[PDB]
């Protein structure tokens, strides 16, 4: 679980977007497991606008941080889940590290703020949806 709070928008992966979510709907891409909804109060976060490869995410299932080395934005094949279908997610970036099913929403960090959220993930890797692309979040 887990959101980015920039301007009056919410940030979540679509695939746990809440009933309150879809009741309040601004955009979302199945393709790219976001869903952005409005919000009544401002949120603080910065997004990063950069071409960073290096950060450092929430791990959940661990409670801890972990610095990483991430791929570029890709469209990468994710295996049938209880969510969607076997497909090609677009604009995801892999990491080595922990993840499992929970850890979706953890925030991942670089110099410059948020660069994306956890969205994926495999034995000994971790996959993160990017939002470095989505300029109007900062209008
Ligand atoms: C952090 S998710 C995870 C982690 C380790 C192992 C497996 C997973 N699973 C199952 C995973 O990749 N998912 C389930 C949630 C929806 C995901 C998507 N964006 O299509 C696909
Ligand atoms: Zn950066």
């Amino acid at each position: 679980s887990g959101a980015i709070y920039v301007g009056n928008y919410r940030v979540v992966n679509r695939h746990l977007a809440t009933h309150n979510d879809w009741a309040n709907l601004v955009w979302e891409d199945s393709s790219r497991d976001l869903l952005v909804s409005s919000t009544t109060a401002q949120g603080c976060d910065t997004i990063a606008r950069c071409d960073c490869q290096t950060g450092v995410y929430y791990c959940s299932s661990r409670r801890k941080h972990y610095p990483v080395s991430f791929s570029k934005p890709s469209l990468i094949f994710v295996e049938a889940s209880e969510y969607y279908p076997a497909r090609y997610q677009s604009h995801l970036m892999l990491a080595v590290g922990h993840s499992e099913p929970g850890d979706c929403g953890g925030i991942l960090r670089c110099q410059h703020g948020v660069v994306g959220i956890v969205s994926t993930g495999g034995n000994g890797l971790v996959g993160f949806a990017d939002v470095r692309d989505l300029l109007w979040l900062d209008e």
